[PDB]
């Protein structure tokens, strides 16, 4: 089975909305959402539909960008720094679960390279 993915509000966590998380949702977040390679990343791993039976052996800390658009949206991160490690948690599974050279990790590179140019612009 699946487990349950991860929470998009929490109505004990303190919520803000800084300049930098409206860049991250407003910039970020849709242009790599609007990417041809966005797909595989816009919602949870379903070890079910994808007969994954060790995925979530492997993975503990699973993320995706439909979980960080919710939060986003839901103004549920404190600051950038907790996004930001929300994509990178994203990326780094792929690469512990998959192998060099597998079109996922392309396709996941891909995106993460253009991740670091729009947080490269992130304002001050
Ligand atoms: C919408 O959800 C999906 C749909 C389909 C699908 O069957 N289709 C139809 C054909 C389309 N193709 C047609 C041909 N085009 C050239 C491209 C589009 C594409 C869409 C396949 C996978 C989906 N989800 C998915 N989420 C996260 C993955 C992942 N899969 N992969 C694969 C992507 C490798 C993994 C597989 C195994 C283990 C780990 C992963 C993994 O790391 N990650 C992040």
């Amino acid at each position: 089975t699946n487990p349950p993915p991860p929470e998009t509000s929490n109505p004990n966590k303190p919520k803000r909305q800084t300049n930098q998380l409206q860049y991250l949702l407003r910039v970020v977040l849709k242009t790599l959402w609007k990417h041809q390679f966005a797909w595989p990343f816009q919602q949870p791993v379903d070890a079910v539909k994808l007969n994954l039976p060790d995925y979530y052996k492997i993975i503990k800390t699973p993320m995706d960008m439909g979980t960080i658009k919710k939060r986003l949206e839901n103004n549920y991160y404190w600051n950038a720094q907790e996004c930001i490690q929300d994509f990178n948690t994203m990326f780094t599974n792929c690469y512990i679960y998959n192998k060099p050279g597998d079109d996922i990790v392309l396709m996941a590179e891909a995106l993460e390279k253009l991740f670091l140019q729009k947080i490269n612009e992130l304002p001050t």
